[PDB]
């Protein structure tokens, strides 16, 4: 499981948001196991949660996931 | 599992978002197992949950995701 | 598991937020076993959460994450 | 599980926020075990929680996660 | 598990943020075990929790995390 990224080198990249929420809940990354033998899970990456969710420009330089999720019996 | 990322190098990425909710529940990358034996569970690269989801501009850079999820018995 | 990151070298980058809520509950990052013999959980990477949640600019320069998340038996 | 990370080498990168909130619960990272044999997890990078959660310029540099959780038996 | 990092080497960088809560609660990382056998944690790298949380710029310089978690039986 390798991940290698790499980077060589008027308004840009700018965000307004206005969020106007009375009642809220929220639950991001979430594992829950009840009564469960065996649960794995990876999450990778960039995961933005929210009743108001903004991502911009997330990966503008290189960015690499490498996963390898699981069991051997 | 290999992820290579490479990167070799008037308004321009600009979001403007107004949002307004009177009740939000957002559950973002969620695993449940209830009574389950075995479940293996990748989630990778970028995810935007919400009332309000906004992604913009996401991977402009090279952005790579490898992924091996499962088991061997 | 590996990872290499490498980086080598009017408005750029800015974001407003404004945000009013009565009532927030946010879990962020959650990992929860009731009753559960084997829970294996990597989380990686950039994990936003709120009512409201802003990612900006999240990797200009190189990232890597890699994961190996699981059982042998 | 290595991780390595190289850097070699008008408003920018500029964020105001702007939050009210009445009342907020914000749990973070969190791991909750009940009755539970055996869970192992890991976070790495960055996590942001929040009723209001901004995340600007996360990784200019380069940033690299390695993790390898998991048990053998 | 061995982390690197090396680095070799108008408003920038400028946050400003307002926040007004009644109450606020806050768990920040935690890691809790009612009646378990065996839990292992690992969190690494940046977690801000708030209820206004704000990461500006979090790794402009190279950021390495290696982690390795887990039991042998």
């Amino acid at each position: 499981v390798v991940a290698a990224a790499e980077k060589t080198k008027t308004k840009e990249g700018v965000l307004y948001v206005g969020s106007k929420t009375k009642e809220g809940v929220v639950h991001g990354v979430a594992t829950v196991a009840e009564k469960t033998k065996e649960q794995v899970t990876n999450v990778g990456g960039a995961v933005v949660t929210g009743v108001t969710a903004v991502a911009q420009k997330t990966v503008e330089g290189a960015g690499s996931i490498a996963a390898a999720t699981g069991f051997v019996k």
